[PDB]
DNA sequence: TGTAACGCACTGCCAGCGGCTCGAAATCTCTCTCGT
């Protein structure tokens, strides 16, 4: 486990040294499209692991980003990897911790941000009330009978207000 | 062979005890989506066999319903079976009779109902005049030059009226 | 009229390139532990 600041100290070092491989074109990942999430964003004092989200602008990239990711200047290993989820072990300063990496689409940004902020308990209560209203909520979008519900929102905050719930900052979510 | 009422007495026993298997999930068949046809619906005195139509709501289900059909509390056999037609011999009251089972989609309902009601002669005479007008009639739909002709109808009666023919109740059809 | 389930010859067709067979290669679905 790592302290909150231990996780904080790591995040800033990464935003510059990011790239994924694709037809020889190693393409850097921009810090704007990067959002920190998980217990980290919840500002919990002690971190069980580290959780990061990625804003992917184009749909086809999915099958090439996470599978062919690259890391500058860090010893690491690969356990499991798909197009949406990727979990890697790392060697930061002689200790080993677990890291979680997820990708999301430009229209899923507020739906995704909200989901991965957590925690689980907070999310269940919302999905419970929506399941009691014939709705299905996930990190991608909102459904009714598997039919998308488009809302005139952009940020995670707008979504929660449009969902009709009391907005709460990460650490207030529980 | 069975009397008219003999088949009817059976039909009510079946509408409750019907199911088809699908990925271990045994799915019951609802009595609303069940319609009786053939010599039975025609109210003919003596029945050579029993004929039932089924309203399947979804297209993918076709290759799973009739092939994997199940009956509660009855020993039965299978003669021939596909996704559209299924013929079974049965043991009702120690005697052996033949049974016919057909499937149709929720949108094929009025076109299907008309077809399987019969009788043969009545159907041929109608379809003959339609063949003289570049039309093709079947249990599925209506065509002109192999292009489906959609009509603003729902029930078989509406279809017959839109076809422009004298409506006849089953026993009156001949 | 207008059609379905079937079994057969005839391919074509790839796991196989010669066979019409068994079960391969690859494209599936099911569950299971995971992830917030």
């Amino acid at each position: 486990m790592l302290t909150l600041i231990q996780g904080k100290k790591i995040v800033n070092h990464l935003r510059s040294r990011l790239a994924f491989e694709y037809n020889g074109q190693l393409i850097k990942i921009l810090s704007k499209n990067i959002v920190a999430v998980g217990s980290l964003r919840r500002e919990e004092k002690m971190l069980n692991d580290v959780d990061l989200l990625i804003i992917v602008p184009e749909k086809k990239l999915l099958k090439h980003v996470l599978p062919n990711i690259r890391i500058k200047g860090l010893s690491f290993s690969v356990k499991v990897c798909g197009e949406r989820k990727c979990v890697l072990f790392i060697e930061w300063e002689k200790k080993t911790y677990q890291l979680d990496l997820f990708t999301a689409l430009a229209e899923e940004k507020p739906y995704a941000i909200f989901h991965f902020t957590g925690p689980v308990s907070y999310l269940i209560r919302i999905r419970a009330a929506l399941k009691k209203k014939n709705y299905k909520l996930n990190q991608y979008g909102l459904f009714k009978n598997q039919t998308l519900v488009p809302l005139k929102i952009t940020t995670e905050k707008e979504l929660i207000k449009e969902l009709g719930f009391t907005y709460r900052i990460p650490k207030k979510r529980l």
